[PDB]
């Protein structure tokens, strides 16, 4: 919808879907309010044998075991609620579209999980939504939640 945005660090306005358009395996998003929510989406290329890859998350060097036995791409949703904790593999988006989503809405942070073309949304709660800031490493678009059905379309079948 709103055309290609270059990679940047910003606090997205609420009720707007950020639609990430990555090309290469990567840490594609880091989002936190530095209080009770840390979210990171790691893009894993197709046909990846179980192995521990090194990622930089919020200035910290982390080893994360990744695996992708499919021809599709997988977005690893790493999550922690306290800065002192280690990241957990909370959800996964298995995709042939290579698009992912990020939305701030009603005290929660919404992402997509499942497998295309049947990927669905889920959320994580936070006590300070307004202060969650995202470092989008890749090109992205912005779609309002008043057109969320369009963003579901793109997530599952592409732009």
């Amino acid at each position: 919808l709103d055309g290609p945005y270059q990679s940047t660090s910003f606090k997205p306005p609420s009720d707007y879907w950020i639609l990430l358009n990555p090309t290469n395996q990567q840490v594609v998003l880091e989002g936190t309010n530095k209080t009770d929510i840390w979210v990171a989406l790691l893009l894993v290329e197709p046909n990846v044998t179980n192995q521990s890859r090194q990622y930089t998350l919020f200035g910290e060097t982390k080893q994360i075991t990744v695996e992708n036995n499919t021809n599709k791409w997988k977005f690893f949703e790493m999550f922690r609620s306290s800065v002192s904790a280690e990241f957990q593999h909370k959800r996964t988006l298995t995709s042939d579209t290579k698009l992912a989503g990020f939305l701030k809405h009603y005290n929660s942070v919404w992402t997509f999980h499942g497998e295309t073309p049947h990927a669905t949304t889920d959320y994580s709660s936070t006590s300070n939504l307004s202060e969650v800031e995202t470092t989008i490493h890749v090109e992205f678009y912005i779609i309002p939640r008043s057109q969320e059905s369009k963003c579901v379309e793109y997530i599952n079948t592409g732009l």
